[PDB]
């Protein structure tokens, strides 16, 4: 395979210590996907650490970061500050049958950062510098020429730019498609993915809302909000906290009858373990009246019943079952929440 470079995934075998185009030094292995690998290597020619995203040698992966490479490019055309929310992409070049994309050295996960607390969470007040940066991305994304839709947000593809400060950036665009197609496909992680994808319907950039507020609420908490063992256990979590989705989406939804029976008088409720749904009230998982997640943060600097308050507004305006009125994220971004 490939001159003995590529393991039987396809995948370059990266050697520690090795040297590229008499240019890069790659130190090592820092990231895994479905489209290869990422390694730390040095740019002796900019006297610069960089990301080199290695793609498998395999006609699909070459081809969707082909349109990762397309995406990245169009977002770096743009004259807006709001584009510094999406990791740079320096250059690209094929090496040794592998399409490899440069992109600026991050840190952290926000993943890795819950780790570090210990799966407790973070407070409100970086939290809302988190949601911030996320909501202004999500702006720049939607931007008319743009329309991005990422389809992947998760704490995995968040990263800080650098483990000191607040700042973060998205990652991988390779799961991203511009709006134009009207089309169901099977996408999202389990965890972040959005009841009209679940539902089998038509998605746009709303979906990528709905994983941002799942994400703020496990960024405070330390858990995943909605962590299903498959699609009925995720939908049966999510009506737990948010009750039975409006009749004039289940009506439309192809995948309706999967999760929810049809009632002789038109009404709809979840198929034959689960609390009732909207039992699982999200004034209750925050901790709004009770000292914040476990009252970890009873009596503790921006964490007061009101700060809660807002915050829960804005989840549950980001977490609306309709596609349609979801909060887009400028009014998200003149929220309550982020008048500080
Ligand atoms: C593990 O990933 C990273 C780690 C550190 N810095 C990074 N900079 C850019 C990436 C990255 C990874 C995957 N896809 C994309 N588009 N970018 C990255």
């Amino acid at each position: 395979y490939n001159d003995g470079y590529d393991d039987d995934n396809y995948d370059y075998i990266v050697k520690n210590g090795e040297k590229w185009m008499d240019r890069y030094e790659i130190d090592s292995l820092i990231g895994k996907g479905s489209f290869g690998q990422v390694v730390k290597a040095y740019d002796r020619v900019e006297q610069e650490w960089v990301a080199i995203k290695i793609i498998k040698n395999k006609k699909a992966f070459l081809n969707q970061a082909q349109i990762e490479v397309r995406l990245l490019e169009l977002m770096n055309k743009h004259d807006t500050e709001m584009k510094y929310y999406i990791v740079h992409l320096k250059r690209h070049f094929m090496f040794r049958n592998h399409l490899c994309l440069v992109f600026e050295m991050l840190s952290y996960n926000l993943y890795d950062l819950l780790r570090n607390t210990n799966f407790r969470g973070v407070s409100l007040n970086l939290t809302r510098k988190f949601a911030q940066q996320m909501c202004t991305a999500l702006l720049f994304l939607a931007t008319p020429e743009l329309s991005i839709i990422h389809c992947d947000l998760k704490p995995e593809n968040i990263l800080l730019c650098n483990p000191k400060r607040s700042a973060i950036k998205i990652v991988d665009f390779g799961s991203s498609c511009q709006l134009g197609q009207r089309i169901y496909q099977y996408i999202q992680s389990r965890f972040y993915r959005s009841p009209e994808v679940l539902l089998g319907m038509p998605y746009d950039l709303a979906i990528d809302m709905w994983s941002l507020g799942c994400i703020l609420v496990e960024m405070h908490t330390g858990e995943p909000l909605f962590s299903g063992a498959n699609e009925v256990d995720q939908m049966n979590k999510i009506v737990e906290v948010l009750g039975i989705p409006p009749a004039h989406i289940l009506d439309q939804a192809p995948k309706a009858r999967k999760f929810f029976e049809k009632l002789p008088d038109g009404t709809w409720n979840l198929k034959k373990e689960y609390k009732p749904p909207g039992t699982r009230k999200l004034h209750n998982i925050l901790g709004v009246e009770t000292g914040g997640p476990g009252g970890r943060r009873a009596g503790e600097s921006g964490h007061t019943v009101a700060d809660y308050l807002k915050f829960k507004d804005l989840i549950l305006r980001m977490l609306d079952y309709d596609p349609k009125t979801r909060i887009q994220p400028y009014y998200a971004l003149q929220h309550s929440f982020f008048k500080k």
